[PDB]
This record gives structure tokens, C-alpha cells and sequence, in this order.
């Protein structure tokens, strides 16, 4: 029993984190096989942080201008390229701790763990979601760039995120590991406004199921609703629309708890319409939207 | 910017987790040097889970009755003893991944990371506090026993907790790594009621400082108070008393933010007396008490 905001063990990703220095700029890299992935803004000289032309900036850089340090040993860079907003540094040594890995672009609502790093040294691990406005509400100081988000499937690390940006509102923008930004964000020191941070309705429902499963049931009402009706209420409260895909994905939680998805929808509707009245659900005064259905099943079944 | 409930990287503790089987009972062990630490209730045969005499139960056990599996290789047990509520199994092989480690008994209010494990395989990592009633609000299924709580100081793992018990109210009781339970709990299937789960006042204050530091300032009031006055209010709201030690420990946060500790006390008092009025602080509708002052400084300074 008990439900916790839980990250994947970080061990496999700790073994991949290196320091990358270009001139006086230092941030974190990801060493997989003989390639080190890092944000290309490592090449920005504390001056061109406004309107960089990365192609032109890069012409001035050589293999030997990129300093890669894994523990307290330097890696030899034998090649470098730009793919979108990342640099791939070819090193002469394969990372001996390279786990089974993929690179995957996640959708909004998807949760992942972040290993926050400084000078290639990991400092902490937290659980995140990709927000519907393609930001993440991270924790990231200066030098945290190149820190990565990931999911683990048994022994395979799916890398979904690399850290690049803090928006002036203190939320976070980053790329997949092909260096394509999630959302409309650019690696440029420019007014960039995030859109509406809507609540991930499907994740709230999974977490309401997680609560029932752990004994917190006070919010279970006598009512049901329809997808159309529920969705009028969602719209009003800045909740993402519920699709038949969301209902299908919740099936197993529905099954295990014997609460129809649409019944749980009607419970959510009342909690939105009436608030918590000073009560809590799994020790929270608001509705948590950063556990997926897949996350709840994992933590309510002890998957490793 | 951004403040997150952050665990230590789990890598160093992942490398210590093994499976321990006695008869048909399996749970997790901690392999440091040539010793495997596990909860002694590994010896309870799905029947004596009510009134075990561990000394007598243990007479019937031999070195070869304890099956220790590290990855998919078995360790040879060359000795076994009981220290309080843990077993120490001497194996013939030193753990090659044994980090620098201590064993430390923490005080209530102290935070630590838990690597939740099943059959010696780690499934997730979360941040905890030792509650003033000496419980922890964990997430733990069957087979999670022997999962450990820890702090990391640079490269030294201070192990503070080993998991043993779920109380009938779904909170968690465990031992330090000398096998002494935190609080009055016993490794026995018996009515055990936890006491009053009070709020860790010092941790709430640190987290209010963390908020100021991250831009959430709406709750900063025009008032101050005294330790005595504030403590009348704390008492009424089931908050732990604030000592001069707590004030001293908050000094540096006070310094960095230029908000006197007692001024922040008066802000807390108003939030207790008036509630949140539907607002949030660092994306929370209640007052978080599971970040220590030491935790805030770490995450608001990028320590690795
Ligand atoms: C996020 C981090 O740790 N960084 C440290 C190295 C330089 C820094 C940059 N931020 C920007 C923003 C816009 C353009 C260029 C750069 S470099 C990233
Ligand atoms: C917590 C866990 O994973 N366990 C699995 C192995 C046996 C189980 C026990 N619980 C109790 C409680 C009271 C007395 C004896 C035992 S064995 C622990």
C-alpha cells in the first residue's frame, strides 16, 4: 500500500553522463556507444546568447575544441556533427556501461524520470510529464543542460528528453535525442511564451483509480456521465478531452476496481464542480495528473 | 528554477540489492562487503506470522537454508547471525560494487530516498521522511521487504532504513541497519497503532523558503511572531514545536532570502489560520514537510 511519485532507478543512466566543455561553456552529455549527445548551445560564447546561427558558429569549432570528461578521464573526440538542436561527438571509446537503449519522442501526458546532472555528475532523480503545452515543470539550475529524461522497460532505457531551456516563467523546454524540440521552442534567448497548461484528464483518472486501490474512496459518487457530457465539464476546467483511447487504456484499472471508467469520470466531474472541501486524496489537496495508467499498473503490481 | 521532490541517484544502492530466500519466503537483501543484511522475518514460515520466537525459529536454520542470489548467480553463505531484527549473512564473496557506506539512525523529520525492490531487482526510487510517529508513508507491495532508505554524501551512502512492516492503516515501519525498529514497532502480525502524525514545522519553513527562492511569494505577510507565540499556533494545528536549533538550521535560507526565520513563522501561522484560499505553493495545495533545510540548500545550489 501507499502510492508515491516514483522515478525509475537512475543507475543505467548515471553510467552514461559526461561533462562537455566548449570554450568556457560547460554542460552535461549522454555517452552511448562511441557517440556523446549534448545540446548544441554548448558552442554559444556567453555573448551570442540572443540570435545564434549555429551552422556559422560551428564552422569555427574543431573536434579538439570539445572537451569530454567521463569521471576524471578525458575522451578523445574523432568527429562532430549537428542533428537539429543536438551535437553528436564521436569519441574513440565505446561507453563500457552503455545499456540497451532506444531514442523515443513521447506525446504530451507521457511521464518520464529526469536524472538532473551538473558537470556530468548526477545530483538527483525526479518523475516528470510532458505537459500539453510541450513544457515540463522541472528542477534545473545553471549547468543542468544535457540532463536527460527516460523510461526503463526491464533493461532497455528509452531516452525521451534532453534539457535545453528555462522559459522566463521558470518552466522547462527540451528536445528528443534527435534534437527536435518538444513544442514551438528554439535554443535562443528570446521571449518564448508557453500556451495553456491543461490538466492531463487520463492521468487524473488513473490516479483516482490508484486511490481507490489504496483505500482513499471518499470521492466515489453515486453518479455516471457520458464522454460528451464529461468533456463539456473538462473543457470548462482546462482539462484535456477524454477520447475512447483514454477509456480503453483505463480498462484494466476499471476491471481491477470494478468501477466503470465513465462512473469515475462522473466522480472527477463532481470533484471539479465541488472541490476537495479541505480533504486529500493519496495525501494531495489537488488532483495529480503526472501518473499515466501504465504508471499506476506498474506501482500497483510491483513491476521491475 | 522549479522545485521537485528529488531522490538521490539510486545507482550505488542498485549495485547492493540481492534476493534472499528462506524456505518459501523471499524478500530483498543489502550486500555490503561480504555481509548480506535482510529482515529476520525471512525465517517466518507463512504460519508463525503472529507470535514468532526468532531465536527458536533460527535454531532450525543453517547457512545452506538461506539462498542468496545477486543477479542470476548464487552467493555461498558461510555464516549467519541475528542482530536485533535483521539477519547478517556472511557470504564468501565481497560485493565488488560495495560503495563507501555508513549505517546511521536518523531522527524524525529527516528525509531519505527509498529504492523499492522485488526479488532483489529495483523497481523505483522515491523521497521519504521519518515521520514524528516513527512511520514512513512509503509505497511497498508484498516482496518489498529489505528495500532500504539512504542518503548520499558525494560518494558515501549513509543507509538509514530497511523495510519490514505495513501497519493495518497502510503506513510503513522499519529498522536502521543494526535492526532496531524506528519507534515502538515489532516484526509481529499484531494490532500496532501509530501515534499522531504531526507536521514537521522546520521542513515546512525550509519549503516556504524554497518557494520564495523560486518566485512563489503571494503568502509573504507583513507580520512577525515569537517562538512562544508561533508554538501555541503549531500545537493547535498538530505541528511539531520549533526550537532555537530549527531557527539556527534555517539561518542560511533566512540569509539568502533576507526573510527572518520568525517573519516566515508568522507567514506560516497565517497560512494555518486562513488556509490557501484555493491557491498553490510550488504547485501544491497543502504545506510540504518532506524537504529538510539541508535538502532545500542542496536543490537550490546544484550539489552533486
Ligand atoms: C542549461 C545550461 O546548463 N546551460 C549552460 C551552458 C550554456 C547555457 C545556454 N543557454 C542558452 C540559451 C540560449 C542560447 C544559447 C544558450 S547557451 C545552457
Ligand atoms: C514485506 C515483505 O515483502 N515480506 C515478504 C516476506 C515475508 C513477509 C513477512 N511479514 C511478516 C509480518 C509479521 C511477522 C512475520 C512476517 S514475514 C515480509
Amino acid at each position: 500500500s501507499g502510492f508515491r511519485k516514483m522515478a525509475f532507478p537512475s543507475g543505467k543512466v548515471e553510467g552514461c553522463m559526461v561533462q562537455v566543455t566548449c570554450g568556457t561553456t560547460t554542460l552535461n552529455g549522454l555517452w552511448l556507444d562511441d557517440v556523446v549527445y549534448c545540446p548544441r548551445h554548448v558552442i554559444c560564447t556567453s555573448e551570442d546568447m540572443l540570435n545564434p546561427n549555429y551552422e556559422d558558429l560551428l564552422i569555427r569549432k574543431s573536434n579538439h575544441n570539445f572537451l569530454v570528461q567521463a569521471g576524471n578521464v578525458q575522451l578523445r573526440v574523432i568527429g562532430h556533427s549537428m542533428q537539429n538542436c543536438v551535437l553528436k561527438l564521436k569519441v574513440d571509446t565505446a561507453n563500457p556501461k552503455t545499456p540497451k537503449y532506444k531514442f523515443v519522442r513521447i506525446q504530451p501526458g507521457q511521464t518520464f524520470s529526469v536524472l538532473a546532472c551538473y558537470n556530468g555528475s548526477p545530483s538527483g532523480v525526479y518523475q516528470c510529464a510532458m505537459r500539453p503545452n510541450f513544457t515540463i515543470k522541472g528542477s534545473f539550475l545553471n549547468g543542468s543542460c544535457g540532463s536527460v529524461g527516460f523510461n526503463i522497460d526491464y533493461d532497455c532505457v528509452s531516452f525521451c528528453y534532453m534539457h535545453h531551456m528555462e522559459l522566463p516563467t521558470g518552466v522547462h523546454a527540451g528536445t528528443d535525442l534527435e534534437g527536435n524540440f518538444y513544442g514551438p521552442f528554439v535554443d535562443r534567448q528570446t521571449a518564448q511564451a508557453a500556451g495553456t497548461d491543461t490538466t492531463i484528464t487520463v492521468n487524473v483518472l488513473a490516479w483516482l483509480y490508484a486511490a481507490v486501490i489504496n483505500g482513499d474512496r471518499w470521492f466515489l459518487n453515486r453518479f455516471t456521465t457520458t464522454l460528451n457530457d464529461f468533456n463539456l465539464v473538462a473543457m470548462k476546467y482546462n482539462y484535456e478531452p477524454l477520447t475512447q483511447d483514454h477509456v480503453d487504456i483505463l480498462g484494466p484499472l476499471s476491471a481491477q476496481t470494478g468501477i466503470a471508467v465513465l462512473d469515475m469520470c462522473a466522480s472527477l466531474k463532481e470533484l471539479l464542480q465541488n472541490g476537495m472541501n479541505g480533504r486529500t486524496i493519496l495525501g494531495s489537496a489537488l488532483l495529480e495528473d503526472e501518473f499515466t495508467p501504465f504508471d499506476v499498473v506498474r506501482q500497483c503490481s510491483g513491476v521491475t
